[PDB]
């Protein structure tokens, strides 16, 4: 209940309830607020499952990539961190549920459940995956 499962857990409670700030999540203020981005979404979901994935002040999509091991696209598993080419390369990140989808927090929907195959995560997936809990 807690790792993969927890960071899925804590992560989703908050799904279609919290709105995207680029930057916030940094501060605990904005923590207890659930004011995140994609990275320190994710930071704080494992977090809060017992899984430490760096500092609060300092966890970017590019300290994010760098935790962890590589995992091939072919075998993603659910808790495996996707990383996407948005805005720069590897600029979102989420969290892989299975069947093709993953956990997130985006501009246009905040924390939410999108898909691998919507066509454009489709086309900013390039490959890049990292497992962070064995
Ligand atoms: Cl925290």
């Amino acid at each position: 209940s807690g790792g993969i499962e927890g960071a899925i857990s804590v992560g989703s409670s908050i799904v279609g309830q919290s709105p995207y700030k680029f930057g916030g999540g940094r501060t605990q203020s904005d923590i207890n607020n659930r004011i995140f981005d994609c990275s320190s979404f994710v930071r704080w979901a494992y977090a809060s499952a017992g899984v430490n994935l760096g500092p609060v002040g300092g966890t970017t999509t590019d300290t994010l990539v760098g935790r962890g091991q590589a995992v091939s696209a072919s075998e993603m598993k659910r808790g495996d961190l996707v990383f996407f080419d948005t805005y720069k390369t590897n600029g979102h990140v989420g969290i892989y549920l299975g069947n093709g989808t993953f956990l997130n927090d985006n501009t246009s929907h905040g924390v939410s459940v999108d898909s691998m195959s919507n066509p454009y995560w489709k086309a900013a997936f390039k490959g890049v995956v990292r497992r962070v809990v064995q």
